[PDB]
């Protein structure tokens, strides 16, 4: 019932490589909705980034709208299905 998921983040290039290295591992029980999943990527990634912040300023980021903003994660196919493989994006796939 509980899934290993390891996410490739796509929501921008600035900060992809440490959101890979800091916080793309996570368990996932089965029945989880996606959007859900979803949303325990994003707090997971604002946690990351908030201690940063002042070194995202000066690089063109506020974090103010990501805390609410809609993560979609999707699988190598670009459905919005749970898999061992996640893509993290702010847009879907078409």
């Amino acid at each position: 019932m509980y899934k290993s998921v390891n996410i490739t983040f796509e929501l921008d290039e600035r900060i992809d490589k440490v959101l890979n290295e800091k916080c793309s591992a996570y368990t996932v029980e089965l029945g989880t909705e996606v959007n859900e999943f979803a949303c325990v990527v994003a707090d997971a990634v604002i946690k990351t980034l908030q201690p940063v912040s002042e070194l995202l300023t000066p690089l063109g980021i506020d974090l103010d709208e990501w805390s609410m903003a809609t993560y979609y994660l999707f699988d190598e196919s670009g459905e919005f299905k749970l898999a061992s493989h996640m893509y993290c994006s702010f847009y879907p796939p078409d």
